[PDB]
C-alpha cells in the first residue's frame, strides 16, 4: 500500500491542425492512493463537461486513469492539465505542447 | 452474425431536481451490427459534448454501449435521445420522462 | 475522507441451469477507501482465475468494482464471495442462491 | 462500410524474468467489421482463464480490444496468440518473442 507519485501525459488524439474539430487527454498513471484532482484548462480557465474513463488498477494497486474533451485547436487558444495528489507537495501544472 | 434491434432507455443518473446537477443517460442495448448512431437532444438541438463508454458484447456478439453528458435540468427545456440503426426504418426518438 | 462499509451482491449473469455455461458475478458498492479484497469461492476454496472490471467513482469519492469469473454450474458444487475492507473486523462470505 | 485487416502484437506487460508473476497481453487493432475470434496459446493448447476488454472504436469505426491472461514464464513453456476476422483467408498464429 506504499504510495507512488502519478506521471502526467498530455496529448492530442490526432496531429494538430487549426479549425478543425479534435480531443484533449490528460493520461494520469502508476499512482497510489486512487483520490486524484485533475482538472483540463483552457486560457487558464477550466473546462466545463469534461469527459472521464474509469480507475484501471494493477495486482499491487497501482492506478491508471483518463480525463478527456472534445476541442477546436486554434493559434491563440492554450491548454494545460492541472492534477492534485496526496504525494504533491503542490498541484502541479503540465502544458499542451502543439507539437 | 444475425440483425439485432436496439433497445433504447433514457434516464438520470440521480433522482431529478431543478436548478441541482446531473447526468442524462441514453443507454442502448442488445444490438447487432455493431455500427450506431446516438445523439442527446436538448428542445430538439444536438447537445454538443456528449461522453460515450465503450462498447461491450457478449458470446453471440450483442452490442452494449451507453452515452452520458452533464446537465442541470430546468422547468423549460426538454431532453430526449435520436438512435439510428440498420435495422430501423426511420431513426428514433425516445424522450426523458422525469414523472 | 469518511470511510463506507461495502454492500455485496453475488448473482449469476443468465438463468442458472446444471450442465451449462454461465458467469458467476460479486458485485461490490459504494465503499470508501478503494483497496478491497474481493475473492469468488467453490466450495470454501478460492478460484484462481478471475477477471475484474475498473473501478468506478462518484464525485465523493464512493467505489464500485465487480468481480466476474466463467463457470458450469453443478448440483454438487457450491458458490459464495469472500470480502474483506478496512471498515470491517471479520472478513464477509455472501452465498450465491440458484 | 469498408474492410480493414487487424493488427496483431504480443507482448508481456513487465520484462519477462523466470519465477516471477506476470500478464500475457494479446493486442488487436485498427480492423473492421467488429466481429473477431482472438485466442492465448500455452504450448499449442488453448488457455481456459482469458480476460478482455470492452471494444474501443474510432469514428470511421476502426476496432481496438485486448485479450490478456496472468502466467508464470518458464524456460520450457511457449506462447502465441491466434486471430480469425473476415479479412483473413485463414487464422493468423503470431508467437510471443521472450526477448
Amino acid at each position: 500500500m506504499i504510495q507512488r507519485t502519478p506521471k502526467i501525459q498530455v496529448y492530442s488524439r490526432h496531429p494538430a491542425e487549426n479549425g478543425k474539430s479534435n480531443f484533449l487527454n490528460c493520461y494520469v498513471s502508476g499512482f497510489h492512493p486512487s483520490d486524484i484532482e485533475v482538472d483540463l484548462l483552457k486560457n487558464g480557465e477550466r473546462i466545463e463537461k469534461v469527459c472521464h474513463s474509469d480507475l484501471s488498477f494493477s495486482k499491487d494497486w497501482s492506478f491508471y486513469l483518463l480525463y478527456y474533451t472534445e476541442f477546436t485547436p486554434t493559434e491563440k487558444d492554450e491548454y494545460a492539465c492541472r492534477v492534485n495528489h496526496v504525494t504533491l507537495s503542490q498541484p502541479k501544472i503540465v502544458k499542451w505542447d502543439r507539437d
